[PDB]
């Protein structure tokens, strides 16, 4: 029995189990519960905290997924697969997961919580490019992270009711972060300095707790890479919410009446019939779309993000935000006719004005005009090359660059801190091919430290930067602010400012200051977009 | 007793010139050549009528009076307004055509070249300084005819439908001098079998109905566009509209039946028309004119638009193009902030309320389009970024677009077309740097002014005056704007859908570029559109 691998936490004793770093060990303590199950009568249910256990409970291996789809796009292949479930599917899934320095850290060290991303309908802390056992070995961090309720499961919301009020898997997520500021000292970790940070669908989740008061006296700064709680499909409406759940449960054969009745008859439905008509309520043949997603409830969130980003008060926050060089390449193989993994995916003209309706489904026919208009090059406006790459543009532009811009600007004119990157390189190991360029969701890896562990294949220039990395994202956990305190130059990362709009380029080169993200395109669809909607 | 040389005989009788000095030698001019019955009396707002014959030698040594029209007041005594305004007596006896040709006269038949002026269908004259066709004919060898037409209420004034003010009849007048060119210029020395028309600004919109009308179309070979377009904003009025300027007119200077409202209109001064012509417009504007050609199912059957959408067009080569600055010119006449005598450094307001004066036509939406299209959004408050902005929106609006649409829909229906952008900046240009190169300051390049000593030009804008000399000439001869022996010299390649190229005309050699502001244009010529058509 190995002391530095027992740790007494609030509900009981723990214990770890010591893994390998390539610089040296680590302890882990995987699969710790921080709820009570939410199975029969608690599905859907806000989540309560968990019943302290007897004895020590064993936490050296990962706990149960979070029942969600499985992809079947390709079988077999690793570029789809690498996201999908590594371990058994359940309801019983509130667990969560904390890397620490072996030894356990002399002094209070910053803590990183990490908030998975897979469009609210999918993900896991235990998938491999979120073990954070490089972060800790390397960095001394303390790392944690949590399985959240995802799909009908976390957010299916009849707004107003007791029994479904809504955004479960939001206060999944909170209740873990009050966790660890009633238990990340035990383990070494500072609770006066954590740091949140997310990607995608998890970023937006960072995001909707910097937007709702009970979560703010939770941690100090906020990380969100691809992702941001406005823009277009990271919440719905009440009316929305509710229209989707009523249909689902008419489609597995429920009860219509009463909320209690409709709701009582969905937690009869075993948990594989929920998921099988879960895509079936989305109002349009669309992609980047979710069918379950955080709802405005007047609670949770108080008011809409865009109504909360642009009234709200920032001024002792930190943030990081940026984005991937081609945000929208991922999901135009799940959905958009002309494009595939398997193929260099060269479109017609007829194609692209077609995908852009399924790329950007609630435009009017005007609105899909303004946007086929704006992106063709008219140099060049049947070539299939930049009809392609025009393609993932719109999507990726739609759905995170220019969500991100707005927000970025928003909370530096609110007088956060703000510092903001993209990020260009490309992992030499991808499956997906060359046309995708570097996809949504593929910087992680190097943010987490995977190139460090030499059996995974990855360059020397690649570990070099995954360190490079690996040190901004802890140094702005310190300090909030990325740049090394006590090493004179690298060029220095500025803060973004709403005047300068300057951000850097994260590739295998030094440090690059630019400035403005996209600023005429995300004017298009920040600020021309929505007066037509008005208008019209 | 008289020189010899200088006599000539046309359909209405004998003709005498005057030799003028051009500095590589003589030129032989007739000016001042009647081709109608004076507009005049109960002649007014009709079209014209063929000159009656005149018995003896007719002087031509002078040039005639310019058509009734207003004279800008903008900025008095300065040079680059006064360039532009009238140098003869203003009368509505005014329809004279003037010729110059080598001295001695060719004695083989010589391509034709027939300038049109511009000046937005109420101003110009054939007269002006900047119009003297002395070099082209000393240097090239060329014969160049430069006609007077109405303008204003005089040229275009119209009640649709109406036997007695039928519309268009400014461009009637320009059809007469077409038709004169056919059967006197051969006693001249030209070829009345090439003849290519050549004008700017509304002169170019005049080339370019010509194109699309069909009696028009016989009495010339090739064309020149410069600046200028049948389509577009500010060249045409449909029937409706017409009336109503023409009736409102009417009401302001005190004629309350259209053959009533038009005999009363004909006993009005001249100058009471004159002085309400501005008036009738429908907004604060910059870019527009009251009184201009009306879509009349006649001379224009349809619209422009449509004429250039459905013509073929396989027998026609055109050259067309713009200057680097179409719209700073047009700022200093009405949007708050722009002034010659200053760097006309804007603020974003003053920005916003000129975008609705230079697209009066916008609704709130396409305003804010427009906006939010021209901003940059990395310095959206920069008063230098502004100004040039506001330059940009008027110029490409009236000018850019329509000449990239034209040249589009003529070379994918089957006519040949060259394209230019000219970025030269006359080194004697009295506007302030700000503005640029100006709408209007390639003609003077064209024209050969420079080879003049006594204008002050350098030496390599007289080596550039003859380039740009060249190529309209040889343009003019053959429709190929290239010299056939020059090979190793660059080479001008024609305008087509699929490669969009244009040269760029400066005092280095011609550089090939591709797409005229295409994505720009494709906001202007083809979203802005949809955007009215679906409100
Ligand atoms: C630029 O001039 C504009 C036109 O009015 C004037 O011209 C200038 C040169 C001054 O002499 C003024 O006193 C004249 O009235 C002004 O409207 C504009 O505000 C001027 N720009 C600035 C910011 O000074
Ligand atoms: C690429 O692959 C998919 C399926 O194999 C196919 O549907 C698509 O048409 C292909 N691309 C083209 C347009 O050749
Ligand atoms: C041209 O230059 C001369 C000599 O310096 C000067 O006196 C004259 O006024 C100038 N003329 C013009 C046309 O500006
Ligand atoms: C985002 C909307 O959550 C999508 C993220 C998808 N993966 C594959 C990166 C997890
Ligand atoms: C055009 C609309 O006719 C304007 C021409 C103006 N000048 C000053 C160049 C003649
Ligand atoms: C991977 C996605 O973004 C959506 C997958 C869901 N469908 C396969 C049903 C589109
Ligand atoms: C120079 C022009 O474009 C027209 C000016 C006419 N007003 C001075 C009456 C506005």
């Amino acid at each position: 029995e190995d002391p530095q691998l027992l740790v007494r936490v609030r509900g009981g004793q723990l214990r770890g189990i010591r893994l390998k770093a390539p610089g040296g060990p680590v302890s882990a303590f995987l699969g710790i519960p921080f709820a009570e199950p939410p199975v029969g009568s608690r599905r859907f249910m806000p989540p309560e905290p968990k019943r302290p256990w007897s004895g020590v409970l064993d936490a050296t291996t990962f706990q149960n997924v979070c029942y969600q789809y499985v992809d079947t796009l390709y079988p077999g292949f690793e570029g789809t697969e690498m996201w999908n479930p590594n371990r058994e599917l359940s309801e019983d899934c509130l667990y969560l997961n904390v890397w620490t320095p072996y030894p356990r850290p002399a002094s209070p060290t910053p803590v990183l919580i990490w908030i998975y991303g897979g469009g609210f309908y999918s993900g896991a802390a235990s998938l491999d490019v979120y073990d954070g056992r490089f972060l800790a070995q390397v960095e001394g961090a303390v790392l944690v992270s949590m399985n959240y309720r995802v799909g009908t499961f976390g957010f299916l919301a009849l707004p107003g009711s007791r029994e479904a009020p809504g955004n479960v898997g939001l206060l999944d997520q909170r209740l873990a972060l009050q966790w660890v500021q009633e238990n990340i000292a035990a383990f070494g970790g500072d609770p006066m300095s954590v740091t949140l940070f997310g990607e995608s669908a998890g970023a937006a989740s960072v995001g909707m707790h910097i937007l709702s008061l009970p979560s703010r006296s939770l941690f100090h700064r906020a990380v969100l890479q691809s992702g941001t709680p406005n823009g277009p499909w990271a919440t719905v409406s009440a009316g929305e919410a509710r229209r989707r759940a009523t249909l689902l449960a008419r489609l597995v054969g429920c009860p219509g009446g009463n909320d209690t009745e409709l709701i009582a008859c969905l937690r009869t439905r075993p948990a594989q019939d929920l998921v099988d008509h879960e895509w079936h309520v989305l109002p349009q043949e669309s992609i980047f779309r979710f069918s379950f997603v955080p709802v405005v409830d007047g609670d949770f969130l108080s008011d809409t993000p865009e109504a909360l980003i642009n009234t709200g008060d920032f001024q002792d926050l930190q943030v990081l935000v940026g984005v991937v060089k081609d945000e929208g390449s991922y999901f135009l193989v799940y959905g958009v006719p002309g494009f595939s993994k398997d193929n260099e995916s060269l479109i017609s003209r007829a194609q692209f004005l077609a995908g852009v309706r399924i790329g950007v489904p609630q435009a009017s026919d005007l609105a899909a005009e303004a946007v086929v208009l704006h992106y063709t090059d008219w140099l060049h406006p049947e070539d299939p090359t930049h009809l392609r790459d025009a393609m993932s543009a719109v999507v990726g532009d739609h759905n995170v660059v220019c969500p991100v811009a707005q927000l970025a600007g928003r909370l530096a004119a609110q007088g956060a801190r703000v510092y903001a990157y993209i990020f260009e390189h490309r992992a030499s190991t991808l499956t997906w091919p060359l046309w995708m360029g570097v996809p949504h969701g593929y910087e992680i890896e190097f943010i987490f430290g995977l190139p460090l562990d030499p059996s995974l294949n990855y360059t020397t220039e690649e570990r070099i930067f995954a360190q490079r990395l690996m040190k901004y994202w802890t140094n702005f956990a310190r300090t909030g602010d990325p740049n090394d305190p006590r090493d004179s130059k690298s060029p220095q990362w500025p803060p973004y400012t709403t005047a300068a709009q300057q951000y850097v380029s994260l590739n295998l080169k030094p440090l690059e200051v630019r400035r403005g993200l996209r600023a005429q395109t995300c004017a298009f669809w920040n600020r021309f977009l929505p007066k037509l909607l008005s208008a019209t």
